[PDB]
């Protein structure tokens, strides 16, 4: 997260870290045993890890619970990002508390102009690399799909969207791949991809969940 501020310890309770010896991407708990995540995130041996606020400290609310089975998107392209989502199973079922929750599907999707929390242990800088230990969180709006296609020509599916500023300066990054876009209280998106970060006229751009919450809801019913 670039432009961000620090979220406070366990504020964001469904953000997980995805750890292989190391965080390299964020998800999301949506109930006691899957987490959403983006599918370019996808690797074998993840950890999942909950309750984490400081990702190199442990400091007394994590859950770690390897993964079980990984479900990427049957269309997941990785050349153009389109369907950019998996799920991911826990081995065991996580305990459910105030600082680790699940967060709410899309009953329907947000329109440009919503504010939303994007959140992630990714790089802060936008010319420069600095990783933070903690959780960084960015408020930030959905733009309109035709600033977003303007942005990105060629590029923009009906299951992308943008959110953030053309200005620049404030942006989700790398390290920041998989996490929660949450616009009153329901995950939206999933952080997917961007030129750089927080440059000038290229705003992030995020799995558009709600096209996905039928395929999520079926794939938990059977697996
Ligand atoms: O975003 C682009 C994608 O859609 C494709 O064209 O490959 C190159 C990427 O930069
Ligand atoms: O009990 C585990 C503990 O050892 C670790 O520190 O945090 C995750 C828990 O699953
Ligand atoms: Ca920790």
């Amino acid at each position: 997260i670039v432009g961000g501020y620090t979220c406070g310890a366990n504020t964001v309770p469904y953000q997980v870290s995805l750890n292989s010896g190391y965080h390299f991407c964020g998800g999301s708990l949506i109930n006691s045993q899957w987490v959403v995540s983006a599918a370019h995130c996808y690797k074998s041996g993840i950890q999942v890890r909950l309750g984490e606020d400081n990702i190199n400290v442990v400091e007394g609310n994590e859950q770690f619970i390897s993964a079980s089975k990984s479900i990427v998107h049957p269309s997941y392209n990785s050349n153009t990002l389109n369907n950019d989502i998996m799920l991911i199973k826990l081995k065991s079922a996580a305990s459910l508390n105030s600082r680790v929750a699940s967060i709410s599907l899309p009953t329907s999707c947000a329109s440009a102009g919503t504010q939303c929390l994007i959140s992630g242990w990714g790089n802060t800088k936008s010319s420069g690399t600095s990783y933070p230990d903690v959780l960084k969180c960015l408020k930030a709006p959905i733009l309109s799909d035709s600033s977003c296609k303007s942005a990105y020509p060629g590029q923009i599916t009906s299951n992308m969207f943008c959110a953030g500023y053309l200005e620049g300066g404030k942006d989700s990054c790398q390290g920041d791949s998989g996490g929660p876009v949450v616009c009153s209280g329901k995950l939206q998106g999933i952080v997917s991809w961007g030129s750089g970060c927080a440059q000038k006229n290229k705003p992030g751009v995020y799995t558009k969940v709600c096209n996905y919450v039928s395929w999520i809801k079926q794939t938990i019913a059977s697996n």
